[PDB]
Parts: C-alpha cells; sequence; structure tokens
C-alpha cells in the first residue's frame, strides 16, 4: 500500500505553500489547493514571455493528448486560466499517479503571470468540481486513493518553516493529544464542515459552515464576524492598498477560536498578524471578509495552527493542535 510525504514551503509572509510535483520527468513547484479540483500547469503552449521565471511542462515530450478536451477557470478576483489536456505520470512525495489528467495552460491572466513562486496548482477538492470538458477528470488524490494504505491525506502548514503533506497515513508526531473528527458535506465539491460556535476575543456567537482551503492565504469570515473581531483591535482600519484591515504591528491581537464537534480549534493572536502590509508602518490582519459569499474560508491562517486529516471515508476531517 502506497504512502508518501511531500514537503511544502511557505513563500514570503506565508502567502502560499509550494510543493514539488514531477510530471513526465520534469519537476514543477505547485500550490496544493484543497479548494479546487484541477491540476493545471504553466506549459510550453504559453507565449515564451509568459513562460519566463517558471518551470514549464512540455506536453509533447511525454503526454498523451485528449483531443477536443478543454478546461477553464474564472475566479471572483478577476483572474482566469484555460487550456487543453494531456494524461501523464504525476509523482508527489514518491506516490505516482499513472494516466493523471494534466491541464496545460494556454492562457493565464496577469495575476498568475506576475506570481513566479509557483508553476500551477494541484487540486485536492472532490473530483465532482473538476472543470475539464466534455468529461471531467479525477484529481491526483482520487486517482491514487485506492492504492494508498488509507484513503486520506493530512497537512501541517507552518509559519515560515517547511511543512508536510502526508499521503495515505497519519503522522501522530505532528500533533498533540488525539484527533477530533467532524463530518464533511461534499455536495458542492469542498471539504465543507460545521462549527458549533466561535469566540472572537471577548465575543462569542453562533456557528456556521466553512471549507478547509489550503489555497487561500487568509481566514475569510462573514463581515459581522470581521467587525466584531476588529472592534477589539485598537487602531484597526481598512486599507485597500494593503488588502483589508491593518493595524500597528505591535498590536496585541485577540485569539480566534471555533468549536468543532466538541473540540476548540484556536488560532492565537500572534498567527493573526499576517505581516507587513507593504505600505507604511502597518501589518495586515489574517482575518478578512469573505465578501458575502455565504460560507467561511478556513485558509492558511487557520491551518497553521492545526494538523488536519482529509479522510475520504465519511468523508470526514480530523483536527488536533500542531505539535
Amino acid at each position: 500500500a502506497a504512502s508518501g510525504v511531500a514537503t511544502n514551503t511557505p513563500t514570503a509572509n506565508d502567502e502560499e505553500y509550494i510543493t514539488p510535483v514531477t510530471i513526465g520527468g520534469t519537476t514543477l513547484n505547485l500550490n496544493f489547493d484543497t479548494g479546487s479540483a484541477d491540476l493545471w500547469v504553466f506549459s510550453t503552449e504559453l507565449p515564451a514571455s509568459q513562460q519566463s521565471g517558471h518551470s514549464v511542462y512540455n506536453p509533447s515530450a511525454t503526454g498523451k493528448e485528449l483531443s477536443g478536451y478543454t478546461w477553464s477557470i474564472s475566479y471572483g478576483d478577476g483572474s482566469s486560466a484555460s487550456g487543453n489536456v494531456f494524461t501523464d505520470s504525476v509523482t508527489v512525495g514518491g506516490v505516482t499517479a499513472h494516466g493523471q489528467a494534466v491541464q496545460a495552460a494556454q492562457q493565464i491572466s496577469a495575476q498568475f503571470q506576475q506570481d513566479t513562486n509557483n508553476d500551477g496548482l494541484l487540486g485536492l477538492a472532490f473530483s465532482s468540481i473538476n472543470t475539464v470538458q466534455p468529461q471531467s477528470q479525477t484529481t491526483f488524490f482520487d486517482t491514487v486513493k485506492s492504492s494508498l494504505a488509507q484513503p486520506l491525506f493530512a497537512v501541517a502548514l507552518k509559519h515560515q518553516q517547511p511543512g508536510v503533506y502526508d499521503f495515505g497515513f497519519i503522522d501522530s508526531s505532528k500533533y498533540t493529544g488525539s484527533l477530533t473528527y467532524t463530518g464533511v458535506d461534499n455536495s458542492q465539491g469542498f471539504w465543507s464542515f460545521n462549527v458549533d460556535s466561535y469566540t472572537a476575543g471577548s465575543q462569542s456567537g453562533d456557528g456556521f459552515s466553512g471549507i478547509a482551503d489550503t489555497g487561500t492565504t487568509l481566514l475569510l469570515l462573514d463581515d459581522s464576524v470581521v467587525s466584531q473581531y476588529y472592534s477589539q483591535v485598537s487602531g484597526a482600519q481598512q486599507d485597500s492598498n494593503a488588502g483589508g484591515y491593518v493595524f500597528d504591528c505591535s498590536t496585541n491581537l485577540p485569539d480566534f477560536s471555533v468549536s468543532i464537534s466538541g473540540y476548540t480549534a484556536t488560532v492565537p493572536g500572534s498567527l493573526i498578524n499576517y505581516g507587513p502590509s507593504g505600505d507604511g508602518s502597518t501589518c495586515l490582519g489574517g482575518i478578512q471578509s469573505n465578501s458575502g459569499i455565504g460560507f467561511s474560508i478556513f485558509g492558511d491562517i487557520f491551518l497553521k495552527s492545526q494538523y488536519v486529516v482529509f479522510d475520504s471515508d465519511g468523508p470526514q476531517l480530523g483536527f488536533a493542535p500542531q505539535a
């Protein structure tokens, strides 16, 4: 039964976490994303100028083309990417998926162009939301799942230090105490779970639902929750240059916690200080608005505090504090 450990590394300020992936013999640095189900990469099909500062996949060397197939993604921030599809061998931490669908980029918007830290994304959401047409494809995980010792993956993202992605096994040395499991709702294709309650500093409120998303940098919550939080931070103000609420970097920030099936997952105030906003003497808040999308996004800020098990049996999510 297969198992493997892939190492992840945070970029500056922990903006994103990249991991090497070998596709058809070429190693690319990809962002692992539990909020999407596409495996797309920078390719030789892009304009030569757009290929600069990236490792690119050359489909013609080793890929099998799926003639007439397409993929295309549009994000709420206005970015987008599209292209064609090949099947190839994809290796992640010594686990190899034969005949994995690889979405080669043919067009990418400016935000992807400008980010030379990654060469694409590896989707770990449920396959039901893969965007390949006319027939959607399975994610790396769904492709290899049946060959793993256990049909799960676990993540420990860290603050400016290497972390891991464990495929097919749980590393108990990565957390303290025992795991607490909660049921997942994959009806919309996400690792969606419910919280019973939340405590923002000195104020507590009713629970809600959210998704576990390694691809989102911040903790995105309802604006009522965001206000409640920042009403407790002296001098907190919104700065469109920075990207949302900012504060004096010396600020003492309240903790944020959520109650999940009896377990209190706590994000310490020190992790909510994202870093310098890149404009004057302020820091960006790790908690920001979900823009009225209707559900919360438990991004990297939240995940840096926990060891998380993504278990396809249930499906369910296990949580414990990182060791």
